[PDB]
């Protein structure tokens, strides 16, 4: 589901967004490239030391969309790329996927997003 | 109101994601740092090539999210600092709004974010 391409993406540095379904429009939260953790079955975990609302939203609607990307990764037209990736996310407070990113001692739980969709925008 | 801070993450390179509101949950797109051009009145102005389905959505509810950050500019607690920024949005295809992207040879339209809140988020 993820292809090389955004592979790239993360190899360097940026800010990953993150939108979810709120009670009376979007929300928006972020983490950084380099903290996400891509697992077989087309998991992508990302440490949570807040996401209270975000958290609140996903229980009610699983549905998430993420974009990121870098200046440093070539697009179809001319350097520089990013994503948008659909999937469904869950959040977790142990198992394997939290322990995936365990080693950020300030994160509560972890958030785990099974991808349905990604596409590269640029 | 926007701070000192967000111009210095607007100094360095990053991806821009801008969540709107659509018929079956949120939608996001991006756009690059360096392009966002910010006039007085609390306004953000970028470029638009696509976002026909963002612009869609604005219609229907004007109010969107914006996030954007940097590994190079200091958050409060380390390296590192992003925004969240909320605010209503406008399409301009003539006038100072949309003059002031003419740089972009490529854009059909400015998408205008008048700013209602700042949040330094780390
Ligand atoms: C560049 C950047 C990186 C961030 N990384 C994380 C992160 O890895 N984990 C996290 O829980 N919050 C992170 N945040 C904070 C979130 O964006 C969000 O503000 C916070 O978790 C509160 O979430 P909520 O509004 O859903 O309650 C980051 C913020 C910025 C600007
Ligand atoms: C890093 C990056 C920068 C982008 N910059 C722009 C931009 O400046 N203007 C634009 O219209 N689309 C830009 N896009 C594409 C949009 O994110 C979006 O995919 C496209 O405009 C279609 O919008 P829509 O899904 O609302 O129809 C960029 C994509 C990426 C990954």
């Amino acid at each position: 589901m993820l292809p090389g391409t955004f592979f790239e993406v993360l190899k360097n540095e940026g800010v990953v967004a993150i939108a979810t379904q709120g009670e009376d429009g979007p929300h928006l939260v972020n983490v950084w490239n380099s903290y996400l953790k891509v697992l077989d079955g087309n998991r992508i975990v990302v440490p949570v030391g807040g996401m209270h609302k975000t958290e609140a939203n996903v229980a009610r609607d699983e549905r998430v969309l993420m974009t990121l990307g870098s200046r440093k990764v070539a697009g179809r037209n001319g350097p520089g790329t990013g994503f948008l990736i659909r999937g469904s996310a869950a959040f977790r407070t142990d198992g394997p996927e939290f322990e995936a990113i365990a080693r950020f001692k300030w994160a509560r739980a972890a958030l785990v997003i099974t991808v349905v969709s990604a596409e590269q925008t640029l």
